[PDB]
């Protein structure tokens, strides 16, 4: 695939440069922050922040005029996503013609415009009304393919979403200059990030688009809710996929999931931090298969989360051997205690992770409505460790996410 790359913006020796071999000029204006979350990323957060790319014009005398692909990841803040306005983000229109990428009312839009100012567009609603099921402030992978013989096509995370006919446009005059940046007035919380920006001189196959996607998602790296690398020490609101409006609370010596008082907020209560059981550095990336512990600062004391030794059902008398369900508890004695060591893994194939323990029996963490106190028949939404979990490996009840306080999603805690 890389053989057809005619532009590849990557961070080399602490600079954003073109590594394609064609040595495009890459000039940064304003105060563009680079390599803040991912190596090849850059942030557009102010009206003056611009990256100006000038390609060697001779590149345009090639298959690029007949077929091309553009790929990159993008992450758009909540406040920018919420705006009804239109913002040009990547501009390669000169003299009435070329292409551009815009954001408008929670959509991304790719525009191709001919020499008569007639244009065609691909539009994707990434916001879904700021739904937590949507992509607001989440990294997603974009790929546009263009073929003058037919269509331009928009792929999101490797999947075709939209197509538009372009064979009926008149001449398109491409320009050698690409300008990244927002010219409109934007508020302090309005910002976006792009990473791994590439242009190819061919129309990539579906298979090849997915190879680029899987390469660049970094399957080794567990992700937070937004698609950023998960890190040791960082505070996260840990949630089960099924219960995004609940927080983890100790109640009568176990942990349960309690609904936060403001149902519309992601940043709730009692964030956890993740610690390495293998002595990795503070704030280092958490990798697929890493052995970890969970800490929680609660009422001014630091605790570690442990699995209960006995199941939630008193009649099992500590002798359960199949379909065993264990509550989670807080322990004030901190250390590499086996009962509190877990393994974290990305979900085979399918920004969620699964969490396992191999202390005494193999278990997997899930959340469901149980009666988690041995002395009681009271029901609670409960995070539990269960054995014999083969049939639950595709259940969303086994999927966990970690919400960091991210600058692209701002909230203020009520009193």
């Amino acid at each position: 695939i890389n053989d057809s790359k005619i532009l590849s913006l990557q961070n080399k020796k602490n600079a954003l440069v073109d590594t394609s071999g064609y040595n495009a000029e890459v000039r940064l204006e304003g105060d563009v922050q680079v390599n803040t979350i991912y190596t090849n990323d850059f942030k557009l957060s102010s009206s003056g922040d611009k990256i100006i790319v000038n390609l060697n014009n001779n590149i345009l005398y090639s298959a690029i005029y007949e077929n091309s692909s553009v790929s990159f990841w993008i992450k758009i803040s909540k406040d920018l996503t919420n705006s009804h306005n239109e913002y040009t983000i990547i501009n390669s229109i000169k003299q009435n013609s070329g292409w551009k990428l815009c954001i408008r009312n929670g959509n991304i839009e790719w525009i191709l415009q001919d020499i008569n100012r007639k244009y065609k567009s691909l539009i994707f609603d990434y916001s879904e009304s700021l739904s937590h099921t949507g992509y607001t402030n989440k990294w997603f992978f974009v790929t546009i393919t263009n073929n003058i013989m037919g269509y331009m096509k928009l792929y999101i995370n490797g999947e075709l979403k939209q197509s538009e006919r372009i064979e009926d446009l008149d001449e398109v005059k491409l320009d050698k200059t690409i300008v990244f940046g927002i010219d409109e007035n934007i508020d302090e919380n309005q910002m976006l990030w792009i990473r791994d920006f590439n242009i190819f001189s061919k129309e990539l196959s579906n298979e090849d688009i997915n190879i680029v996607y899987e390469g660049q998602i970094l399957r080794n790296v567990i992700k937070d809710y937004w698609g950023n690398p998960l890190k040791f020490d960082t505070e996260y609101y840990m949630i089960n996929y099924n219960y995004i409006d609940r927080y983890i609370a100790p109640k009568n010596n176990i942990l349960v999931l309690v609904q936060y008082s403001d149902i519309s907020k992601l940043y709730t209560k009692n964030p956890i931090t993740i610690k390495s059981a293998a002595n990795k550095n503070p704030y280092s990336r958490i990798l697929n298969g890493d052995d970890i512990m969970f800490h929680m600062l609660y009422d001014s004391r630091e605790y570690m989360i442990i699995r209960d030794t006995d199941t939630i059902y008193a009649t099992q008398g500590g002798q359960c051997s199949k379909n065993c369900v264990y509550a989670l508890k807080l322990q004030s004695n901190l250390g590499n205690y086996g009962i509190g060591i877990f393994s974290i893994k990305n979900i085979v194939s399918q920004y969620c992770s699964q969490i396992f323990s191999s202390f005494m029996k193999n278990t997997m963490l899930l959340a469901d409505i149980y009666k988690p106190w041995r002395f009681s028949f009271e029901n609670a939404y409960t995070p539990v460790a269960v054995t014999n979990y083969e049939t639950k490996l595709l259940s969303t009840s086994s999927f966990w996410k970690f919400i960091s306080r991210d600058p692209g999603w701002v909230e203020h805690h009520h009193h």
